C-alpha cells in the first residue's frame, strides 16, 4: 500500500488528507495519506521513518526550511526558493521538491487567468518567495512589496525583481496576496481599494475565509479573481504525480478540499 | 501518465514491453512500455525526450554506463557499479538507479537458491560488475574471471574481490555467467565442462536460448540451476516500484516474459 502523510505542526486542519484520499480512490489505488504532527524537533527522526515506510510526504510549517539539509537531493527550484513541501522516497533516499511554484502557475492557467503582467506579489515571506520565483520563470515582469520594506528590496535583488511601494499596485495586471492579512479576518485586506489597478486579475493564497475582502474588493473593481483553493489543489495533484506518476483530477482535488472546508 | 520504454541498441526483441504490459494491467493501471532503439550517439537526445514525456525508462546495451554523465542524480550503488539500468523522470529531472544488483539477489532468493560461496562471477564487464557488487554486498566471498585477465584483476582490486583462473570454478559453490558467451549459440559456454564443481548452484544471465550450454553442463553435474528470466523479471519489477511505488508480481512478469520468448 502506498503510504503518504503531511508533516508539520499544526496539521490538524490540513486539507491534504482529504484531497489525497480522493486522489487514491479516484485513481483506484490502495493506500493512505495521514496527518502526522511533527514539531521541528522531531523532523530528524521522522524523516528516517519516511526513508523506510513512506513513498512520499508533504512538508508544511515549520519544517519546509530545515528539511533541505536532511535530504539526499533538492530540486533547483526548491533550492532557490529555499523551501521543500514535497518529499519523494526511493530506495531509502529522500528527494525534495517544491510543488507550490508550479502548482500556482497551473492553477492560474486552469482557472482561465491568462498570465499577463507586470505582476505584484504582496509579502516577501515564505509564500511570497515561492510565488515570486514562479511568475518570473513563466515570463512575466515581477514586483514585490512587504510590510517591512527591507525584506522586499532584498528579494528583488536575490530573484532579480523590483521592490515597489504599495501604490504601484495600480500599475499591475496580476496581484497576489502572499501575506496573512485577511486570514480569518473578513474585514481585513492588505490592499486599499483605491490602490487597485484598473484592469487585470488578483489571486489570494488565503482561503480562510474563501472569499476574502481582497478578492471581494478586486471583484468589485472589475478584476478577474481566483481563490486560494485552485493552487492548493494543483500543488497536491502535482505532488501525487511526483510520487506515483499519476495525476489526480485537480478539479476533484479542489472539490474534496472545499467539502473538507465545508464551504 | 505512465509511459515507459526500454532504451537500447538493439532492443528489437526485448521482453520488457511484455513484462511491464503485464505489470500495468495486473495493477489496474493505464500506460505503455515500448522498446525504443537507441544508439550510443543518440542517447543525449533520447534522454531529453525522456524528460518531456516519460515517467521512466530502463537502459540496456550499450547505454547503461554512458548514461551516468547525462543524469541529475545517480544512486551510490549505481555509481559504484558504474551503470544505470533504471531512470526515473520527475519534474523533468532524471535520476539513475541500478535494479540489476538488488534484482539479482531477490531472484536467487525467490528461486530457492541461498547465498553460499565462494561465488565465481564469469565476466568482468557491465553485467559482471552488477552481480559482483550484489554478492559482495551479501557478504559472500567473491571471485571473478574474465577472458582478458587484466579486467578481472582490476575489478577485484576495485571491489576488494579476488581474480581467479577458470580452474577455480571447481571450488566455487555459486557460479554466474555474466559474459555474452552462449548468447544464441548452444555450442558455446564460458566454462569447460570438466571445471564445473560437483555441488552448488549455477545462474546464467543469458536467456536466449533459455537452456544455454552453460546451464545444461551445470545441471548435468547435479548443480541447482536458474535461468536468466528470474533476474530479468525482478530488475523490471523493482524498476516499476521505483517509478510508481507499486511492486508488480515478479513471477507474473517472468511468466509474461517466458510466453513472449515463444517458449
Amino acid at each position: 500500500m502506498l503510504r503518504f502523510a503531511v508533516l508539520g505542526h499544526p496539521v490538524a486542519h490540513s486539507l491534504s488528507p482529504a484531497m489525497h484520499a480522493f486522489a487514491l480512490e479516484s485513481l483506484g489505488l490502495e493506500g493512505s495519506y495521514e496527518a502526522w504532527d511533527t514539531p521541528l524537533e522531531a523532523l530528524p527522526g521522522r524523516l528516517k521513518e519516511v526513508r523506510r515506510a513512506f513513498r512520499g510526504v508533504n512538508l508544511t510549517l515549520p519544517l519546509k526550511e530545515a528539511a533541505l539539509a536532511h535530504l539526499d537531493w533538492v530540486s533547483p527550484e526548491a533550492q532557490r526558493i529555499g523551501a521543500v513541501n514535497t518529499v519523494l522516497q526511493v530506495e531509502g533516499r529522500l528527494f525534495g521538491f517544491n510543488t507550490d511554484a508550479p502548482g500556482f502557475l497551473e492553477a492560474l492557467k486552469a482557472g482561465g487567468i491568462p498570465l499577463k503582467g507586470p505582476a505584484l506579489v504582496l509579502g516577501a515571506g515564505g509564500a511570497g518567495r515561492a510565488v515570486a520565483f514562479a511568475l518570473r520563470e513563466a515570463g512575466l515582469e515581477v514586483w514585490v512589496w512587504n510590510r517591512t520594506p527591507q525584506r522586499a528590496l532584498a528579494l528583488a535583488e536575490e530573484f532579480g525583481l523590483r521592490a515597489v511601494p504599495l501604490e504601484k499596485a495600480r500599475e499591475a495586471r496580476l496581484l497576489v496576496n502572499a501575506t496573512r492579512v485577511g486570514l480569518e479576518d473578513p474585514s481585513a485586506s492588505p490592499l486599499p481599494a483605491e490602490l487597485f489597478p484598473e484592469e487585470g486579475a488578483a489571486v489570494d493564497l488565503v482561503y480562510r475565509p474563501l472569499w476574502t475582502r481582497f478578492l471581494r474588493e478586486a471583484k468589485a473593481k472589475g478584476l478577474k479573481v481566483q481563490t486560494g483553493l485552485p493552487m492548493l489543489a494543483w500543488q497536491g495533484a502535482l505532488a501525487f504525480r511526483l510520487w506515483t506518476g499519476l495525476l489526480p483530477d485537480p478539479s476533484g482535488m479542489e472539490e474534496a478540499a472545499r467539502r473538507a472546508l465545508g464551504v
